[PDB]
């Protein structure tokens, strides 16, 4: 059973100053919600308990956001917030966050390196927290239902189109069978053409306690070469990701990740859509002159 | 005879209409485009001529505080990076305008937190702006309240029309009259019921204030701001400046990210893929819907 996960989040996120000046990168709202709140509801509704955050310094608001917050919860309840106040309160209980410091940034290797103790002796997930993903089953349950089966490493993946593929990690399948792809070999970023396939992973993991051996010896230590050097010994399973999946990488992602899972609350739906076809009108009138 | 150069910016709110966001952060660093709120009023201020800011802080907000200081361990991480266009651009933020904090003891909202500000300005005419909307406009708007003290030297306060309904949002001037772009005010009532409401001028959280208003604000004291400039029009009128600028009120979720396209639309890097992305979304509504 899979039942401990690690969300790195040492980034000091350069690409979306200066919102990113003082404040971290995993804090930005997404409609309303900080973005690392996402990864920790998937992981918890995917049935993890224990999250490991790999984090750095001035990072505190992550460690703050799921811990009890006492003058926030008196202001609330002294004005009537009732339901918020138990919106607050749940926060604090989708699972037990640990924390750790990375000591200096020497990537998702390292990084997943420092989880080795905490896990120990189990498989974990890792989740990147580089895309949402919206999925009737959330998306690393469907990691872990394939872990359930085959018990190796297994990977998320979805298509995307060539002359995307240097943005990416690349399977390099031989066989395709029901929803579980199977994975031969594996490429940090190629050229279009040294691409052996237009499937990319997903930033979500299932890994072995195995692989921390496997890291160590491999060694900026990529998180990938050690997928590699398992599969010339042996060939792992990736997942074909049923759901919806935004990219939050760009100042631009961002806003669309917003904007689409806006979309999707009863509340803002029709007021964004009405929003949005005025300001194409009055884009085209300007336009027109 | 003298220049307004301080101004005051409370920020003293637990900022609850936007939860779960601001559970362990502020209100006012939500970002806008890609800048904290609060920056745009200290942008505001700066470019008004303002060289002195006080914040009314409260607790937990220290990234306020930390946003327009160096920020050492990220200018390393530029500098060994080669982003020294950014690593410009960060040191600016830092230089936009002195930039002071006191903590608000306890919340009392606007009113108290105009009196903390009191020893700070001491005796000069100051600047107040809440934040509760972004203005674009060729003259920033807070320099043009400053422009209409420069000559009448009362009271100014910022204002714009609003449609009936939204007037128990706000506050409302009472004019006698109106020259050039200048109201001349009689009254004010806060947030009246549509009816009870003396015009549909409104308020936008903007000010411009003397020294005087501190012995007012202290006999009248749950200090309403409001109420100052009401026992300052008894014994004589006060002024209001309409505001040429366009402009995106950021009280509620949807505000501000109305003022997030808005804004970014106004920006030549992101203008076009942003417009793209929008018509797209609304081409790809249409089609599942007509299906």
């Amino acid at each position: 059973k899979v039942r401990k996960a690690v969300i790195p989040a040492a980034g000091l996120g350069t690409r979306f100053l200066p919102a990113t000046k003082a404040q971290p990168k995993e804090m930005l709202p997404i409609v309303d919600k900080p973005a690392i709140q996402y990864i920790v509801e998937e992981a918890a509704e995917s049935g993890i308990e224990d999250i490991l955050i790999i984090t750095g310094r001035n990072k505190r608001s992550i460690e703050d956001h799921f811990d009890r917050s006492a003058e926030l919860e008196f202001n609330l309840r002294e004005k009537g917030k009732t339901e918020t106040l138990k919106e607050m309160q749940q926060i604090a209980d989708l699972a037990n966050i640990h924390y750790i410091r990375q000591k200096e940034p020497l990537g998702l290797g390292h990084a997943v390196l420092c989880a080795e103790h905490f896990i120990g002796d189990e498989p974990f997930a890792v989740l990147l927290g580089d895309d949402i993903m919206v999925s009737e089953t959330p998306a690393l349950r469907q990691l872990m239902d394939v872990y359930d089966v085959y018990g190796t490493e297994v990977v998320g993946v979805q298509s995307v189109l060539p002359e995307d593929v240097s943005k990416y990690g690349i399977i390099n399948t031989s066989g395709s069978q029901g929803h579980v792809y199977e994975v031969n070999d594996l490429v940090e970023k190629p050229s279009p053409e040294e691409a052996p396939s237009e499937i990319a992973v997903m930033g979500r993991y299932v890994l072995n306690s195995s692989i921390f051996s496997v890291l160590k010896t491999i060694g900026e230590i990529q998180l990938t070469d050690a997928l590699r050097e398992v599969c010339r010994k042996e060939p792992i399973h990736a997942r074909l990701l049923e759901g919806n999946r935004y990219d939050i990488g760009d100042k631009l992602g961002c806003f669309k990740a917003s904007t689409e899972i806006g979309l999707m609350r009863p509340e803002m739906r029709s007021q964004l859509l009405a929003y949005l076809e005025d300001v194409i009108k009055r884009e085209t009138k300007e336009m027109l002159r």
